[PDB]
């Protein structure tokens, strides 16, 4: 029963961006968005499939463990924060079609349609994923639900680590397809969630995005709604 | 072999503190120090007994798993907000509840300081026997961060988790501060920050430690250390 919040687009406004905001409290239950409709729509994962991909990955044995190293040397997080595609292409292709479409299937990611290449369909194959199924898929992760070992699974959630307060720490993934044209233009995500206290924000946020100039509102447009919440005030 | 760095006193004498930094590279077979005579001096862990009493508490099932909530009323507060904040009588519930005998067993499986945990169960770490050295917390650390304590990995990396103060692109600091008090003339109080650096490929584990009889220097157990290792090039200044 996810809810609108016109309040919210406001911020879209500002900068002229079309895009959508899914903010989740407690669990993805209680969610709003400033467009409820394209809250649901599908695109293509881009960068944030690192996130099923790293839990896949170590579930499989592919990456040893935490202390995994890859070679372009980066860490587990070093690898997960920069485009390093040639390391998440190389762990797709270990891991492999049919057991890359067992996880997804049990992990119920986004159409779980891995046609276009096993080591890019997240970037330029048939993978689409919503931002609602993006807060159901962190949620089950944060609850250690998802069907891996709950040490795969908490590796994976210290390694998304982006911002440390006192009172919070963010968990964050960004992902972008790349320009594309008007007539489909690409987009671009952050997605993550904040733990608070004993409380807990997921969220989800995807824009179309035709200059590569506009990325960073990826992640000021949610800050700004966020720190308007008091949820981290950044 | 500890090495010993004479540049680092050089912080010390600036703020006229007494203390000892441990600072490793890789492992604990490659660290420097500004003082070998300290580095091995044990000293009551105050806060800092907070690591291994959150380890053997999940390890004894006192605490339920990482989402374990713990109680003018303040609101409850999550495992790491607990380990930052004083919540003393937290920890003393769960030193309570996981026992005299118990305790002994982890902390001799941990090979924690001097071990002595008489006079009181529930304030052993803060006022009673209990001592370690900066050297003993590094090695202490290093077996947590390779997941080598005697406790399920799961629980290991749920403490390592609730430990993360500063996040960086390039790094990620876990620290845990310490405090016993003023103490008096004769005898100081102790004031700690200890911890470990994931930057890149590579780790850092720090242990720090330094006489205090006034919580006015407190904010040098943190801008010491900090100092030291930014100019290690480490962390951020
Ligand atoms: C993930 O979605 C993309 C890419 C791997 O497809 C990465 C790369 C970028 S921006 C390109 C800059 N690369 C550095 N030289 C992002 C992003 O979303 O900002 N994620
Ligand atoms: C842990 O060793 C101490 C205490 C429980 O003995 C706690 C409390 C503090 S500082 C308390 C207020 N000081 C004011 N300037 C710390 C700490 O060292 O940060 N941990």
């Amino acid at each position: 029963s996810i809810t609108e919040n016109t309040s919210w687009n406001k911020e879209f406004s500002a900068e002229a961006v079309n895009g959508v905001f899914v903010l989740c409290k407690s669990s993805s239950k209680s969610c709003a968005t400033n467009n409820l409709a394209r809250a649901s729509k599908e695109y293509l994962p881009a960068s944030t499939f690192k996130i099923p991909s790293a839990i896949i990955g170590l579930e499989t044995g592919v990456i040893k463990n935490e202390h995994q190293v890859f070679k372009w040397d980066l860490s587990l997080r070093g690898a997960i924060q920069v485009s390093a595609v040639p390391v998440f292409q190389q762990i797709a292709r270990e891991v492999g079609e049919v057991r890359m479409q067992k996880y997804l299937k049990k992990f119920s990611y986004g159409n779980q349609n891995i046609s276009g290449g096993i080591d890019k369909f997240w970037l330029e194959g048939q993978l689409r994923i919503s931002a609602v199924n993006q807060v159901e898929f962190l949620e089950s992760l944060f609850l250690n639900k998802l069907s891996a070992s709950k040490e795969n699974q908490l590796i994976v959630k210290e390694a998304l680590v982006t911002e440390a307060a006192p009172e919070y720490l963010v968990h964050s993934k960004t992902g972008f397809s790349g320009v594309g044209t008007e007539s489909n233009p690409g987009v671009a995500w952050w997605v993550g969630w904040v733990e608070k206290g004993t409380e807990v924000y997921f969220f989800a946020f995807n824009m179309d995005i035709d200059n590569e100039n506009k990325l960073p509102l990826r992640k000021s447009i949610p800050t700004k709604i966020m720190a308007s919440e008091g949820i981290i005030g950044g």
